[PDB]
């Protein structure tokens, strides 16, 4: 009598960042004093001129289907953003507007990956990279890194993991969860390895491109232009303009790949919310001021948090270059107390002092925790006080 | 030099509804005198109370991540809409809000179907049914119907199509492209066959449920409530409330299937645009004044269009029960003028008098065309004058 389900969903698990978020929302909605230091979104509202454009779009009758791959105003804005921000040249047939940055990745895997294809994924990785590979029947090949490398892979590791079967790699810099960015010198060394394997497609996820303070943002294509013809660039307005719930991402890459991704999209979501596309145009075509103000605040919150974590015995802290995440290791605490792993550390801490985090093993790096400083410094000081009490 | 693309994407060919829409848009954009008769979307704005609710959600800052399967106000409004409209009972863990009703269908295939699984699809079909089945490596099993059977399958056809590997059926009533609705009598005769094959999931697509005039709407569960355990109901607001651009659909069925579909969604789009969800809450909880207003206009247009198509020699026409489509056969003309098929008929009609419509072959019924009367009652009088001048 029991309904049998698709073998492909048994291979993955539901988003565990989103499960921590939903655990804490529901505990909060039941009256409990919980603090969700595992946020995926800033504490700023969408800037006012983006709102007025979405409102104004609703009043004009922009409530219809559009080109599946995005209205021309949006694709133009994207084209000009890649020229003016990243000195990359893309035609409009190389651009695809999608329903969040996550879908861009999902379309890429469905559009490109065949059963058994191996995808190099550096750990610590964004939770969804292996699940999106697995849903397309690819094989995640994880490269584990340590604080002794500031959580960045190196050329001999990469060459070691590459195989005749490997057909894609994800490079995510600035990284969710670590907050670390590859310098240009370092990206050059990785491109050198990659130019020797022409069958490998390079997916650079630049979603945190503007949330960076230790250096100006660079990506693999600035470092090694030679790889242009086999790189998809993935990006979005989610984090740079606090438009998380608007669900607008975008991508640029080789025309045949973009057309295939568009094929998957026309058969799953068709076009994104047309009101949200209009909002996105206002964002990309607007001034970066609300960015600079947001990023300055994230930076001062980051320094506050990193220094708080430094004062807690048993916590080894690696400072981020960007994003609103920091990824310290609680391994010393796990060992002295006898917990199985960072999951138990996370469950105990939630249950004892009400701080909800994402355990590092959800990202492939056991013994760490992911802390988001995308909330106000008052929430931060409270939560870190609670984490300090727990670690005593 | 060239990027190789995934085998699954080679199984699907571009949508013919999307290609007619885009080709007519270039022809109007160059200045030719084109009338579009192949839109899949009403010519009404989104009603004011929905628009107001969305604007107010923008100003209120509901611009962040929600629960992946939808805000609880919208899930409750779906629960009550199913109880109120269709006398079906569903709990919140049986309901999933998706990025358009197309995504509900896509999530369903990815969550349910295993490679080799056969899915029964009555012809004429919505053009996306077989593509979505193939993208999940399932195998479409078309039941072909004739204008004489009013383009409906009978019990004998459904029994002869079922095999050990039949796992799903799509029942789309009222139908895109035909406009025909099954009666409760005919559905029960179908449910009686399905009762003898418990392994078949039933996917009833009721997106056009309110766009009906020939009879009260009923679906397979009003006909055979016993099938409740193995039926998922797909719906949405795109067609009833003129909200295609908003990208909100919803589904109700068995909790373990709804949860796998949620898993797929959590790894592809996350939650749909939070602004659209509030707009959807206003639509479902609102009055039905917009719909009755829209639907009677469509009834008036259909009746005019149908009366017209009878008077044209060589055209046989079956009147519609609803939707904004009519699906008449031009086969007598293809023979007479020696055309290859409805495709050559459709390019020649668009070349000669600039009427854009969709050939019946795209929905799997050679020799018909889909006319859509979701345009002005004035524009329709002209479209149909051009149609004699082509056919007479």
């Amino acid at each position: 009598m029991d309904i049998a389900l698709a073998k492909r969903v048994q291979k993955v698990k539901p988003s565990p960042t989103l499960a921590v978020a939903a655990k804490a929302a529901q505990m909060k909605a039941q009256g409990l004093d919980i603090i969700g230091l595992g946020t995926g979104e800033p504490d700023f509202d969408t800037p006012q001129h983006i709102k007025l454009a979405a409102i104004s779009a609703i009043e004009a009758g922009d409530t219809k289907y559009t080109a599946v791959d995005g209205i021309v105003e949006l694709k133009e804005a994207v084209k000009n953003k890649f020229k003016r921000d990243n000195e990359l040249d893309y035609q409009l047939n190389q651009i695809l507007v999608s329903v969040g940055g996550k879908q861009s990745c999902y379309n890429l895997c469905q559009a490109y990956l065949n059963p058994g294809d191996e995808v190099i994924i550096p750990a610590p990785y964004w939770v969804s990279y292996p699940d999106m590979v697995l849903l397309a029947d690819g094989v995640p090949v994880i490269i584990e890194t340590t604080p002794a490398q500031r959580y960045k892979i190196n050329a001999q590791q990469l060459e070691q993991a590459i195989t005749p079967k490997t057909r894609m790699i994800f490079l995510n810099s600035p990284s969710n969860p670590s907050g670390i960015a590859y310098t240009q010198n370092e990206l050059k060394e990785l491109g050198d390895v990659l130019k020797k394997h022409p069958q490998i497609l390079i997916a650079t996820d630049d979603m945190y491109e503007h949330i960076i303070w230790s250096q100006p943002f660079t990506n693999i294509l600035n470092a090694c232009p030679e790889l242009y013809d086999r790189t998809i660039v993935l990006n979005g307005v989610s984090k740079a303009y606090a438009m998380t719930g608007w669900r607008i991402g975008y991508a640029a890459g080789p025309a045949p790949l973009i057309n295939a991704m568009k094929t998957i999209q026309s058969q799953s979501t068709s076009n994104p919310c047309s009101i949200a596309q209009r909002a996105a145009v206002a964002a990309l075509n607007g001034s970066n001021e609300s960015i600079e103000e947001m990023v300055n605040a994230f930076h001062q919150r980051h320094d506050y948090v990193a220094d708080r974590l430094q004062s807690i015995d048993g916590i080894e802290v690696i400072p981020a270059d960007g994003t609103f995440y920091i990824f310290p290791s609680v391994q010393a605490i796990i060992e002295k107390r006898g917990y199985a792993n960072d999951i138990e550390f996370s469950e105990k801490l939630l249950n004892e002092v009400g701080v909800a985090l994402v355990p590092g093993s959800a990202f492939g790096t056991e013994g760490c925790i992911r802390i988001s400083f995308a909330t106000g410094i008052d929430t931060l000081k409270d939560a870190l006080n609670r984490l300090q009490r727990f670690c005593s």
